[PDB]
């Protein structure tokens, strides 16, 4: 059912963004007809996890004192909340749409979703990619502004979208400057490659891990679904805070793992973070247990696309058992994540089980 | 035909049986009265599907690419292997027969097969019936020993027989403890349902029907085949395993299925699960696709003897629209298995024919 309300104002959003364009913009069938194939190809074919989630969170924070006014319970609010939840989703799902269409161009990806990056398409520029990306972020405030600006929320909505926003391009930067020693750091400054790998540590890890994925992928969309439900207020959000950076590290974690150990035909893209060399919870998870010498034989062979030598990436990490890492890592996680979320139910029962619901699909998570 | 001397053999083991029972083990009338309706209530009735593949298996294989050691065309073989089929056919129909005798009083169902389960019998005690069932199970031990006495593959035969037997009972310790939380599983303290429902994973579905299931339903009845013509090493074990685990997760998810929406009538029984509240295929899948709301009252009801509660459970299952899920599981197995055969079909399609005959009685299961 919510996968079915979720794409009927997706068909929604679509009709009035395409619509808008050509009668307010001048825009010919046929650009319409790209944009409208951009953004079904970047938009859909993915989870719906923050969409849905907004969707989830808003509907269970119904019940409990429905916005409240002198109505008998009415189900307009309902109604009205189920579709500003829903775009709210959209607003959400438009924006990593925007970020994977700059990340592919940016970590050079060569597909995703078990089809080629936007950018990859054959019809398709990398100089018209890179404004395809704009045009998504666009999208969203388009919307927002289309269907919420009778909320009285819209200034609280879009002032927190546009932290989060923020705050993901913040990641990027922590994320793309992983490589580069940062006391060198300087525009004007001749290539500095990647040569000693300080600075790939857990603690650089968790920031940007934090900043770039944790709060558009599990903040944003918890926080969106109380502003449409007006039940902001009613809940902690330290508590809230702490689940969502917890619940979206370990998610890039997984990324980071399912990365290097599962096929791409299940995951769609083709691992490659070892050949960029990526900071991933592999590599610094690696570096600060392995021994003087594997961290030799680590160093002589990351960042390469030899078919050698990333095969020998996959032996030390293989080799020091990063695999049983993890599954401790998961279970910790998973122990202080359940701790939280019950801090959260006391308080806040109906909000604290859509976590859960969350929570569900990430422990999950093996695509 | 294969119907016609398999239930001609029932006949020959059981002449044996209780004679050997008479003469040697100084049973009365009355008992050998008893344990023959006790064996032909267990092991009669059904379609023998599991005991007539064998069969299949053993005619197909002694005919498309047979055996070199066999002589040229005469009839001398064909009657010792597809003998040997049915005895081994009526191994697995007895291994069916025990775990059925077994499974009745531990799911705690109240008829089988149109009948009452055979502790729920007259004058059948549960305290008879446990042992009833290990008895189903010596017998398959004692027919495997008489017949294939001489038989130069019996250690082969009892071996793999068993790997199988010992296949049944582990995935018969995951469904039975799918109830409750895995981490606070320990004899000495009290076992309370879960009320998180954390268990029912897809992932942790697969498991309990992987091995509870498809090994005696669908793997063994094809070893036994191959192994009484003599033709297992010709065939790609790891294709045939893939289908076999394909076809028999296939096959419980259908029960399942049948189980909630099948009449009794047509079912054979009465519809436990729910009340039993056990890791069905619909749970998992209805929980993996519901809302916190939705699952909220589901788990209000799921697992309660309680009409009322119990058609709440039926109807968020359907109106949660899981009869396109399974649907559009069918295809993907149908698709999916219809590759492996032809996989099967290149080095050796006499077999794969036998198999096609499996999926053929899979596929459309109406009964
Ligand atoms: O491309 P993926 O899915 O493998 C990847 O994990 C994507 C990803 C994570 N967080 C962000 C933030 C902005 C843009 C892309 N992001 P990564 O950052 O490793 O490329
Ligand atoms: O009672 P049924 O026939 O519906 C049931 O399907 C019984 C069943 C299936 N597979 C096994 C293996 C061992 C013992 C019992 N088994 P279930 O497991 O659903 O109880
Ligand atoms: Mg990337
Ligand atoms: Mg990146
Ligand atoms: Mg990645
Ligand atoms: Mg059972
Ligand atoms: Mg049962
Ligand atoms: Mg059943």
């Amino acid at each position: 059912m919510p996968m079915q309300m979720f794409m009927q104002v997706y068909d929604e959003i679509q009709m009035f963004l395409l619509e808008e364009l050509e009668l307010k913009f001048d825009m010919d069938p046929n650009r319409v007809r790209y944009l409208r194939k951009m953004m079904d190809t970047t938009c859909l074919g993915g989870k719906y996890n923050r969409g849905l989630t907004v969707i989830d969170v808003a509907e269970s924070l119904l019940s409990l004192s429905p916005n409240n006014n002198g109505e008998e319970d009415d189900g307009a609010r309902r109604k009205r909340v189920l579709h500003d939840a829903c775009v709210c989703g959209w607003m959400i799902e438009f924006l990593q749409a925007h970020y994977l269409v700059e990340d592919d161009i940016m970590d050079n990806s060569v597909t995703r979703r078990g089809k080629p990056c936007w950018y990859r398409h054959p019809d398709v520029t990398v100089q018209c990619a890179i404004n395809d990306g704009l045009l998504l972020k666009s999208w969203t405030h388009m919307m927002a502004m289309h269907f919420f600006a009778d909320r009285p929320f819209l200034q609280d909505l879009l002032c927190r979208f546009n932290r989060v926003d923020y705050t993901t391009a913040v990641g990027q930067l922590y994320d793309v400057t992983s490589m580069f020693d940062s006391n060198k750091l300087d525009p004007d400054v001749s290539q500095p490659t990647t040569t000693d790998f300080a600075e790939f540590t857990l603690s650089n890890y968790k920031r940007i891990v934090k900043y770039k994925t944790a709060y558009y992928t599990y903040l944003l969309p918890l926080v969106m679904g109380l502003i449409v439900s007006e039940a902001l207020p009613t809940v902690d959000m330290g508590v809230t805070e702490e689940l969502a950076m917890l619940m979206g590290e370990y998610f890039q974690v997984q990324d980071d793992v399912m990365d290097c150990f599962t096929p791409p035909e299940r995951l769609g893209k083709v691992g490659t973070d070892i050949q960029d060399a990526k900071c991933s919870w592999l590599a610094v998870t690696f570096l600060a247990k392995a021994s003087s010498a594997q961290v030799a034989e680590f160093k002589a062979n990351y960042g390469s696309g030899d078919s050698e030598k990333v095969a020998t990436v996959r032996r030390l990490y293989e080799e020091a058992d990063l695999q049983g890492d993890y599954v401790a890592y998961e279970a910790a996680v998973a122990e202080q994540v359940k701790e939280l979320i019950e801090k959260l139910r006391l308080c806040s029962p109906g909000f604290a089980a859509s976590v859960e619901t969350l929570w569900g699909k990430t422990y999950k998570r093996q695509k």
